């Protein structure tokens, strides 16, 4: 089972940095969704969702197939809510229809990191729509009621080591848990990429709690929350090493998050030698957009 990337046929790095910019200027325009936080950070998690569906045993699953776009994805209990990122999603692949779903669902990604000021995130084309009978059965992405020995074991399948878990999952500085999706609580958001969640991990004074949907997690004086396998990479003594680096180095954080996020949203995908370089794309602001 090979996934070999295939260029959407006559594409080169301005049509997709066409479809960057349609994304960016919607991210700009629909800036109230969740609050006001805007949609940076559910694109980020479907991103995420997308391509944590793969398994290196085998090779399936993964951001290549598009198969969210599929009812037994995308109605995975593990993906509630992000049907507000698809819904963000679609007029853009109206507006751009020569684009793979996977290809989109996974730009999605980056732009919005790289919109909300975080890293720039190298991109590949040429992920291909596959059909309805290579969608990955749900339970496939990882719990949150879980400790450390489970994220670990966890990432394992992913093909991701201590340090790309403990980076990946400063995403979390972005967005926040809602009761309807996850059972998990809290008020505390954000739509600014940064290590915050490293600094908030040391510096807050936690204390493990049942919220009012009866699961636990850990909560601050300050209003903030983790979930418990956040908690757990400062209860693991190797993972604590790397909170406390990202904690205090921002630019280290920044480079070790792009590499593990391209990474992720490359799993399971052959590039051919002769494929394009990953394109880095400019955001609004360079463009002066
Ligand atoms: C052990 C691994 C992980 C677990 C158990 C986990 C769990 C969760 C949960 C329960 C939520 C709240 C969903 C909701 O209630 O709306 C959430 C949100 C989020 N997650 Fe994760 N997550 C993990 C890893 C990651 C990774 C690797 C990323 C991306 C690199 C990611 C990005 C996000 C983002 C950006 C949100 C906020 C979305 C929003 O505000 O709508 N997570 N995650
Ligand atoms: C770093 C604190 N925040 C954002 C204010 C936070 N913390 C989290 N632990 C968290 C977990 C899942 C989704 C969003 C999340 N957001």
């Amino acid at each position: 089972l090979v996934h070999v990337a295939s260029v959407e046929k006559g594409r080169s790095y301005e049509d997709f940095q066409k479809v960057y910019n349609a994304i960016a200027l919607k991210l700009r325009e629909d800036d109230e969704y969740d609050n006001y936080i805007g949609y940076g950070p559910v694109l980020v998690r479907l991103a995420w969702h997308i391509s944590g569906t793969w398994d290196k045993h085998d090779n399936t699953g993964g951001s290549y197939g598009g198969t969210y776009r599929f009812k037994k994805e995308f109605n995975d209990p593990s993906n509630a809510g992000l049907q507000n990122g698809f819904k963000f999603l679609e007029p853009i692949h109206k507006e751009f229809p020569w684009i793979s779903s996977g290809d989109l669902f996974s730009l999605g990604g980056v732009t919005a990191v790289q919109e909300m000021q975080g890293p720039k995130i190298p991109w590949r084309c040429g992920r291909v729509d596959t059909p309805e009978d290579t969608t990955p059965d749900n339970g496939r992405l990882p719990d949150a009621d879980k400790d450390a020995g489970y994220v670990r074991t966890f990432f394992q399948r992913l093909n991701m080591n201590d340090r790309e878990v403990v980076a990946l999952m400063g995403a979390h500085a972005l967005g926040k848990t809602h009761l309807k999706n996850s059972g998990y609580e809290g008020g505390g958001a954000n739509n600014v990429f940064t290590n915050e969640f490293y600094l908030n991990l040391l510096n807050e004074d936690w204390k493990l709690e049942k919220n009012d949907a009866n699961n636990e997690q850990w909560d601050s004086k300050s209003g903030y929350m983790m979930l418990p396998t956040d908690y757990s990479l400062i209860q693991d003594p190797k993972y604590l090493s790397i909170v406390k680096e990202y904690a205090n180095d921002q630019d280290k954080f920044f480079k070790d998050f792009s590499k593990a996020f391209e990474k992720l949203l490359e799993n399971g995908i052959t590039f051919p030698k002769d494929a394009p370089s990953p394109f880095i794309f400019k955001t609004l602001e360079e463009q002066g957009l």
